[PDB]
């Protein structure tokens, strides 16, 4: 009942997560040319409004795994498979979160320092 809307919304987020983090592997290297670079920093910036709308679905199915297995009314067996889908969940989302992050600095650092490289050439 609870284990099965659980397991229902852990799919959800899991299909979600391996596509954003295929998504993010498959992003190019910082382009050299200002044009390109407002395209990537801009095509970033929507993936992570993207990353911000799907952060309370993870915490959400996070929270509904730890009240299942505080609460005790599941076999050991499912609980050591929630825990670990809870562990291995938390650490995909962080990384990707860091990762996205550095990206969006970088893309960021790279845009403002080569709009001032055209704009010191007047
Ligand atoms: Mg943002």
């Amino acid at each position: 009942m609870d284990l099965d809307s659980y397991q229902i919304a852990l799919e959800e987020v899991l299909t979600w997560l391996l596509s954003a983090e295929d998504t993010f592997q498959e992003q190019d290297d910082i382009s050299d040319d200002v044009e390109d670079v407002k395209e990537q920093f801009a095509t970033h910036e929507t993936f992570m409004m993207e990353l911000s709308a799907h952060q309370s679905s993870v915490g959400s199915v996070l929270q509904a795994g730890n009240q299942l297995m505080t609460q005790g009314t599941l076999s050991d067996e499912e609980e050591f498979e929630i825990q670990e889908q809870m562990t291995l969940l938390n650490a995909r989302w962080e990384a990707l979160r860091v990762e996205s992050m550095e990206r969006q600095s970088r893309l960021h650092d790279a845009l403002m320092e080569l709009q001032k490289k055209q704009l010191q050439q007047l």
